[PDB]
């Protein structure tokens, strides 16, 4: 366990980072207190919900569709019968809500328990209804389910090192759709952003979680901001993570 200083890359935004190489158990941590604090995963839960849907047969391939019903949405790309790969890349809420609502709660509870997915609390299944967004809500979006950045990294490692019961075929679909292009052919980066606002603490939950492969070494990582500035989003935190990877992990 190495405590490190990545503040240069955070460019004044409050947050922390953890990178872990499980082959030589090296654990690089910036802002340990934040890295150990559980927060709503927000859209980073799509990593796990994709695997749940694949395992239960609700979806089967990166082509699979959820039967778009014509409902009007402000994001252009949500207004079509999009595939798993597009719904993941566009963070299409209706697709992933329809997906998860086809799965019984006990199956979800047992998968989260097996993964040690934070507090594994799905009690508020329908999410944070007081925000007025109705069916665009769920237990994983600023609601009952909470996970720390360290736990995210531990979950990512278990999945992608092949230590869960999920099918290898399904792991590879998720690998495929999380691949990121960082304009550096010598590292393979995979990840997913998440964005939420913690109304109780008046701080953002801005995430970028994933993994990095560079010549034999694999690093599992989670970068997290808790800034009070509402302009700090998951996409912004992904920028920060990419700066860290290029400066320290190239
Ligand atoms: C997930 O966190 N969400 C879905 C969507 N995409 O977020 S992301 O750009 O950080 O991946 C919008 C924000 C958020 C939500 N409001 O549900």
């Amino acid at each position: 366990v190495n405590i490190v200083d990545y503040s240069d890359c955070f460019e004044g935004i409050s947050g922390g980072a953890i990178f872990c190489n499980t082959k030589n158990k090296e654990y690089n941590i910036y802002n340990k207190e934040l890295i150990e604090t559980r927060r709503s995963p927000c859209s980073t839960f799509k990593i796990v919900s994709t695997l749940i849907g694949l395992e239960k047969g609700v979806i089967n391939s990166k082509e699979s569709v959820m039967g778009y019903d014509g409902t009007d949405y402000p994001n252009k790309n949500w207004n079509k019968n999009l595939s798993l790969e597009e719904a993941f890349k566009e963070s299409c809420v209706w697709y992933y809500k329809k997906l998860i609502n086809k799965v019984d709660a006990k199956s979800v509870q047992n998968i989260l328990d097996d993964l040690k997915y934070g507090n594994c609390d799905i009690s508020e299944w329908e999410g944070d209804l007081k925000n007025g967004k109705g069916h665009l809500n769920g237990f994983w979006l600023e609601s009952s389910l909470q996970i720390s950045p360290k736990e995210q990294v531990q979950t990512m490692a278990k999945i992608f090192e092949g230590d869960t019961n999920f099918k290898k075929e399904h792991i590879n679909i998720l690998r495929d759709i999380m691949a990121i292009d960082v304009n550096d052919a010598n590292i393979n980066v995979y990840g997913k952003t998440g964005t939420g606002f913690d109304e109780k603490n008046k701080r953002v939950d801005a995430w970028f979680v994933g993994m990095l492969e560079r010549e034999g070494d694999t690093y599992y990582f989670a970068i997290k901001s808790d800034d009070s500035n509402k302009e700090i989003t998951g996409p912004k935190v992904k920028e920060i993570a990419i700066n860290i990877i290029k400066k320290y992990y190239s």
